[PDB]
């Protein structure tokens, strides 16, 4: 019912999801000169040592790596957050070519891809309750810059040929998401939304300044996925990104001076 095509794409999402034109929509452009250091931010704590990946799936929009979120096995704390946020899945957005694909931009520059690690606030008990609250979700956003091959991505790349069409999934256990993090956790933060329908304004965005690498060959494997289901005309899964939205009455804060 929604997608990234001419008919069903970001320019038309507002018809069925009028919040698409709301106060706190994502992604946004990050102006690095006007994002101000915020000394009230606490240190950011990523605790992924016990993370338990389960499956990888093509949902017709991207591919998701799903985690066991029945316990505090992989959590995000600190920074702008109050309380504990549990990892439920991560996924990517990417382009048709290396010069586009990210959702957030930095001084109007696009990266080749962007990684989203989605976490929900445990005080709401269940992801489905959390997404209804303004402090329900915390999404780590990590930019991918084409350069050297990334070993922490390779297990993902290697399984993508098994989930080429919408609705396919594969077993995906023992994947360590720490291998997808940059070495510095310096970040920008702002209040926003899911970047796909239903576009709910429940997200504390934490966008890391340091990108991770991806080889040309690795991102080319992302582009061999398809939006369509089996037996339908082929629609390559590329350019599954929403363009940036107006900042409106928000500020982007920096964790670093
Ligand atoms: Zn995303």
């Amino acid at each position: 019912h929604w997608g990234y095509g001419k008919h069903n794409g970001p320019e038309h999402w507002h018809k069925d999801f009028p919040i698409a034109k709301g106060e706190r929509q994502s992604p946004v452009d990050i102006d690095t000169h006007t994002a101000k250091y915020d000394p009230s931010l606490k240190p950011l704590s990523v605790s992924y040592d016990q993370a338990t990946s389960l499956r990888i799936l093509n949902n017709g929009h991207t591919f998701n790596v799903e985690f066991d979120d029945s316990q505090d096995k992989a959590v995000l704390k600190g920074g702008p957050l109050d309380g504990t946020y549990r990892l439920i899945q991560f996924h990517f957005h990417w382009g048709s070519h290396d010069g586009q694909g990210s959702e957030h931009t930095v001084d109007k520059k696009k990266y080749a891809a962007e990684l989203h690690l989605v976490h929900w606030n445990t005080k709401y008990g269940d992801f489905g309750k959390a997404v209804q609250q303004p402090d329900g979700l915390a999404v780590l956003g990590i930019f991918l810059k084409v350069g050297s091959a990334n070993p922490g991505l390779q297990k993902v790349v290697d399984v993508l040929d098994s989930i080429k069409t919408k609705g396919k999934s594969a077993d995906f256990t023992n994947f360590d998401p720490r291998g997808l993090l940059p070495f510095s956790l310096d970040y920008w933060t702002y209040p926003g939304s899911l970047t796909t329908p239903p576009l709910l304004e429940c997200v504390t965005w934490i966008v890391l300044k340091e990108p991770i690498s991806v080889s040309s060959e690795q991102v080319s494997k992302f582009r061999k996925l398809n939006f369509n289901g089996e037996g339908e005309p082929e629609e390559p899964m590329v350019d599954n990104w929403r363009p940036t939205q107006p900042l409106k009455n928000r500020q982007i804060k920096a964790s670093f001076k």
